[PDB]
DNA sequence: TCGTATAAGCAGTCCGCG
DNA sequence: GCGGACTGCTTAT
């Protein structure tokens, strides 16, 4: 096989990798790398290396990797610019593997472990480790093995060793209900005493090093948990056997408000999967514990249990253990689905970066141009210091308040990357300016045109045409990943519908699932076997269709999140291609782009419409536009069409065989008036909304920017089987609003949408009645709690302080003098809830720890002193009104003359 | 919230508005 | 009461 590197460290003069060797097994070795940096040197001087704007360079090889640091330091006290890959790692990869990595997931030691520690006094802080680790679960890919190292004895108590046959069995037998698919790949083993459990897990460690390791919270608890408790009992050179190098670094970490500590382990690439869940997952979650997520993700239900965890050893120590190792396999089943290791690896490999390095859009992309660069013996530029400075984005429509019947949406397939693709936006691509008129003047064609020779943005930036600069040539390459993996969910997805639809006639028979693909849209024969299936196997496709949609999902979105971050990180001052010309290109340029295609689309339909001046783009946001179709469809006449599906057939092939032409005729024009090197502004159609044929529902409506809602019948090319509600920006779509609320909110809407205005007032009438009884935590607001100490005034709110901080302080007096009361984590969550007057807390509000219930001495009076009439009004009610108001009716029947009978 | 960007909505505080 | 200036938080893109 071919090799390929493992993780890689500099450590002083040396580089120290591991790395799977041709025989696909793991080495080690260390590497006295000399590096090569670069000077600008005299034209007669004759070389290979030349910078990225053609300015010849002589490379300086140096004895070791400190010299060339003091050159570079040593340039900057002369003035001049020291050229070429200044992390030296990356060099070193770049030399070492210099072609496309293959590598090969089952050779690589993914870990995933987590720890139990009790404690009497509250939280077991990592930095003092003052507690006993009384567990660990370690789970080892390569062995597929779940180890569990089980402490029997501890000054918090003595116990009985774990039961893997209690584990095993059903809750209703008083079992744990360990999964069964894992009860086989248990090893465990118990101590006497925590020393030699300790040093057994470190011998275990040296045999099984962990290349990737990850879990829940494992680089801000576990990891200097586990180093610091080895520390205090044995010292800093056994701790420090964690790192296969024996080299670590206790890293600090800093926001505006505060920072904390990690411990850097050298070998070892750590991936906690709640940052990969945070930074990939587009989710915004009201709790970040394990617990909410499994549930959100997995649909697994809560692990229970008696009193708090700090006395869950000593009182069932048996599900103690137990909850220790379902804890580390919900992990691996949240990544099964998501796969958000395996997105990892691919982005790590493809840009030669220590793994880790994904969380980095900006190192990921150093990396990339640099080995693009390289290949063709050119020279990367310093990076240089720059200060903070604002530019300008996107174009937002003021759409007017209203409900809309019938839409049809469009939008840019990679808007900013296609931009960046078609003007060739680069560092070295850059070929000047030219006076720049008004923006509107070139949206309505009346300006001079930019440029005979140049590539140009309404900006005034122009650019070379007879060459790619490497952003273009780098950001395709992703980009054409980007579209593979997004055929292969839209598939997933419309095959999904396929198994739906064959659900409503599911056949009374014992069969199988298929042995099926659902990363392609399924043949004619698949077909007619889907409508033979039972109901069992045609829900078991479904879910295998949408674990599929899930994976091709990950795949794409965060390979557009990449491609968007390299136009982002032309705008942050630490990348080394920063420049504010290059970022306003492209956000000048899409803001035209889409006001010239508003004007063009406007054009054409008042032209197939024999009408003049009337504007039947309602809306756009930043590379989107959405069209009213009333006159379209009013042109047929609503009595023409047999059913819903038949004038969506009608709208999706209007929008195909007009529309699109249209678009792209109007985009070509755009093109050539900015003299630009590739016409690749593709506009297609993404959503077909409008109400149910011969309902009243009103189809859609907007009630200001970014808030809007539509009752879609085919979103892409997916043919729905039931229609789907696409709700932007409202509140059911912001993790601040109640849950209870949330789902209320969207029944309102679908009602609105779909039924009408009776609908809607039915099914308020019956929720204010009833609301009342829901559970406390569906019906709390949520907030993230930042700055608590500011506005904290002896334990009062001071000057403006904010009603979520309010509440946590309220709640901070309600617990005083307990060490055992959940603390409110500074920049965490919190729900929150709204008090009565003259309640015992003694303000208007009461925060505490999201994903949790609120302890039990407090709980009862939250619950009898919870102001609902407040909660009512403010998360539902208003948000209501502001829908119904922008939609023209009433959540309320008003009163009539027919009330005279 | 260590980790690419800007535009823009709503909740709430403080205080004016005769 | 509303709304402007401001902080805080959370979306859409
Ligand atoms: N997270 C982000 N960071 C930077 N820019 C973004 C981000 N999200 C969106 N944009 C910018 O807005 C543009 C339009 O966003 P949109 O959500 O329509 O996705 P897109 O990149 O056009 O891809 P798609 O083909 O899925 O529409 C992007 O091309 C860019
Ligand atoms: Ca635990
Ligand atoms: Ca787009
Ligand atoms: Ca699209
Ligand atoms: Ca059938
Ligand atoms: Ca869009
Ligand atoms: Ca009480």
């Amino acid at each position: 096989m071919k090799e390929f590197y493992l993780t890689v460290e500099q450590i002083g003069d040396s580089i120290f990798e591991r790395y799977i060797d041709s025989n696909g097994r793991e080495r080690t070795r260390e590497v006295e790398y000399k590096p090569s940096l670069f000077a600008h040197c005299p034209e007669s001087q004759a070389t290979k290396y030349f910078d990225i704007y053609g300015k010849p360079c002589t490379r300086k090889l140096f004895a070791n990797m400190r010299d060339a640091s003091q050159w570079i330091k040593r340039m900057e006290d002369i003035g001049l610019e020291a050229l070429g890959m200044d992390d030296f790692k990356l060099a070193y990869l770049s030399d070492t593997y210099n072609y496309e990595i293959k590598y090969d997931h089952t050779k690589i030691r993914v870990a995933n472990f987590d720890i139990e520690v009790t404690s009497p006094d509250g939280f077991p802080e990592p930095s003092q480790a003052k507690h006993p680790i009384d567990a660990i679960t370690h789970y080892d890919s390569i062995d597929d093995r779940f180890y569990v190292f089980d402490l029997l004895n501890s000054p918090y108590g003595n116990v009985e060793e774990w039961s893997i046959e209690i584990a095993a069995k059903l809750q209703e037998q008083g079992g744990d209900e360990v999964p069964s698919e894992i009860i086989d790949k248990i090893i465990y083993m118990p101590f006497d005493n925590e020393k030699e459990l300790l040093m057994e897990y470190l011998n275990f460690w040296q045999q099984k090093t962990p290349v990737i390791l990850t879990g829940w919270n494992v680089e801000s608890f576990a990891i200097p948990y586990v180093y610091n408790r080895i520390k205090n009992i044995f010292g800093e050179s056994t701790a420090k056997r964690l790192s296969p190098h024996r080299k670590t670094r206790v890293k600090v970490i800093e926001n505006m408000y505060g920072s904390r500590e990690i411990i850097t382990l050298f070998g070892i690439s750590v991936l906690d999967y709640i940052d990969l869940y945070k930074k990939f997952s587009f989710t915004n979650q009201p709790s970040y514990s394990l617990d909410y997520i499994s549930e959100f993700e997995l649909n697994v239900g809560k692990l229970k249990y008696d009193g708090p965890i700090s006395k869950l050893r000593e009182s069932n120590h048996q599900r103690y253990i137990s909850y220790n190792i379902i804890a580390v396999y919900r992990v691996l089943q949240i990544d099964a689905k998501r796969q958000f290791i395996n997105l990892s690896l691919d982005m790590g490999y493809y840009a030669k970066i220590q793994i880790q390095s994904v969380f980095s859009p900006i190192k990921t992309w150093d990396a990339i141009i640099f080995n693009s660069l390289k290949e063709q013996n050119k020279v990367i530029p310093q990076g240089r210091s720059h200060p903070v400075q604002p530019y300008p984005g996107a174009f937002v429509k003021e759409p007017i308040p209203n409900r809309y019947k019938y839409v049809m949406s469009f939008d840019l397939t990679s808007g900013y990357p296609s931009i960046i693709r078609q003007v060739n936006i680069s560092p070295e691509t850059i070929a000047g300016t030219f006076k720049v008129a008004p923006l509107h003047d070139y949206i309505n064609a009346v300006a001079e045109r930019p440029s005979d020779v140049y590539s140009c943005s309404p900006n005034g930036m122009m650019y070379y045409k007879d060459r790619d600069g490497v952003v273009p040539t780098e950001i395709t390459k992703v980009f054409n990943q980007r579209k593979e993996h997004k055929g292969y969910m839209l598939a997933a997805q419309r095959n999904g519908e396929i198994i739906k639809e064959a659900l409503h006639n599911p056949n009374l028979s014992v069969d199988e699932p298929l042995d099926v693909d659902y990363r392609f849209d399924f043949s004619d024969e698949i077909k007619e076997k889907i409508k033979k299936l039972s109901a069992k196997s045609l829900n078991e496709m479904l879910f295998r269709a949408q674990r599929t949609e899930v994976a091709g999902m990950t795949a794409q979105i965060n390979r557009k999140l990449l491609i968007n971050s390299l136009y982002g990180a032309l705008g942050n001052v630490w990348f080394r291609y920063y420049d504010l010309r290059n970022a306003t290109a492209i956000t000048t340029f899409g803001q035209m782009a889409l006001q010239w295609i508003e004007r063009k689309v406007n054009e054409y339909l008042n032209e197939v419409c024999g009408t003049e001046g009337e504007a039947f783009v309602l809306y756009g946001d930043t590379d989107s536009i959405y069209v009213s179709a009333d006159k379209i469809i009013d042109k047929v006449g609503e009595s023409k069409f047999r059913d819903t599906n038949h004038w969506v057939d009608f709208l999706d092939k209007f929008a195909r065989e007009r529309m699109e032409p249209a678009i792209d005729r109007g985009f070509r024009e755009m093109c050539e008036y900015m003299n630009n090197k590739q016409h690749l502004m593709f506009m297609d159609r993404e959503a077909i909304a409008g109400p149910p044929l011969g309902s009243k529902g009103i189809g859609g409506f907007w009630t200001g920017k970014k808030r809007y809602a539509l009752n879609v019948w085919d979103m892409e090319g997916t043919r729905y089987a039931e229609p789907k509600l696409k709700i932007m920006g409202l509140e059911t779509q912001k993790s601040s609003t109640p849950k209870a609320v949330q789902k209320a909110l969207k029944e309102c809407i679908r009602r609105m949408l779909q039924e009408g205005e009776e609908s809607l007032q039915e099914y308020f009438k019956e929720f204010e009645k009833e609301f009342r009884q829901l559970n406390y935590i569906s019906i709390a607001s949520v907030s993230s709690a930042n700055n608590i100490a500011k506005y904290d005034v002896g334990g009062f709110p001071g000057p403006k302080c904010p009603f979520h901080i309010r509440g946590i302080l309220t709640y901070n007096r309600a617990i005083k003098g307990n060490i055992d009361a959940p603390q409110v984590v500074e920049g965490e969550k919190v729900y929150v809830l709204p008090l009565r007057e003259g309640n015992p807390f003694g303000d208007k509000c009461i925060a505490w720890p999201s994903g949790t219930e609120i302890t039990d001495l407090i709980k009862d009076d939250v619950l009898h002193w919870m102001d609902y009439t407040v909660l009512l009004e403010k998360t539902f009610i208003k948000p209501l009104e502001g829908f119904t108001s922008a939609a023209k009716l009433d959540y309320e029947k008003k009163a009539s003359l027919f009330d005279m009978f």
